């Protein structure tokens, strides 16, 4: 039960704003995400993290039209390419491939995921893992307003949707 | 690129017989294999090796008529139950759960997998990873004859079918 809101940013401006509140740095990932076509509201992707030599298989159910609410199951895998192969051979089509750099920062009960996404742009995802969407969204909006972010900065589309449109 | 012949055995007899030839030891595995329904000639399972705390996803494609040649793609996964959950949520159906105890050896350039399969019986798989079915099939039969295994011992049906 992830609650999440995504904001368009200019990474440069935003890293000043962020250093001002100087949050805890968690981790850095150079990610390659391969999405496979599945009926909505499902998502299926294999992620490779080049810099860490880690790989993941992720399944999500999108739980609302906003794309702010997700059920997720994920686990590590030993081999990126073999997983992609298996799914191809199972007759799944590759819907999109997405490259991005991501810095994860933490505050009290909130995660900030600063994303630089090849061919699309820069975004911050403000996330809370909660069993209560309303309270979660309030925390996220408090953080966003603290960082000078507006409703007009909200990106409602999935990166998958943005790459396909782009 | 895998060639594999499966034989019915009695576990202890075969192990005694096998040991007279000084096989190399590899490992012992307590396995649980969950098969999902996929179309022919494919196989898809998630394997849990409880005693080693290792979990795998294994895809296989049967390349011949007698279930003896397979193209296999497999890799480790970090969570057995989550992998089962993902495949269920993608709409795959569990076809069977197979629990077995397995003793792995290498002998004369083949691999032997001695299995006690729960609710089914004991078998040995003799296999070589190679790109030459006819030659690999003869190298297996060489070892198999030597271990006293005959044509009537051969089990051509998959554990999945044998339920
Ligand atoms: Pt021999």
């Amino acid at each position: 039960s992830e609650v999440e809101i995504k904001f368009k940013i200019k990474l440069e401006d935003f890293l000043h704003t962020l250093n001002t509140f100087n949050p805890e740095f968690v981790r850095y990932e150079e990610q390659e995400d391969v999405y496979f076509e599945v009926p909505r509201p499902k998502l299926l992707r294999i992620r490779g993290v080049h810099n860490l030599k880690k790989y993941y298989l992720t399944f999500k159910e999108i739980l609302d039209e906003n794309n702010e609410e997700f059920y997720e199951v994920e686990f590590e895998i030993g081999d990126f390419e073999k997983a992609v192969e298996v799914f191809k051979r199972l007759g799944f089509k590759i819907q999109a491939t997405i490259k991005k750099k991501r810095w994860v920062y933490k505050l009290n009960g909130v995660t900030l995921e600063v994303n630089r996404v090849e061919g699309i742009g820069d975004f911050v995802d403000i996330e809370v893992i909660s069993d209560s969407p309303e309270e979660a969204k309030e925390k996220i909006w408090e953080v966003a307003k603290m960082l000078g972010l507006k409703e007009e900065d909200v990106e409602p589309r999935l990166y998958l949707e943005l790459i396909n449109e782009l």
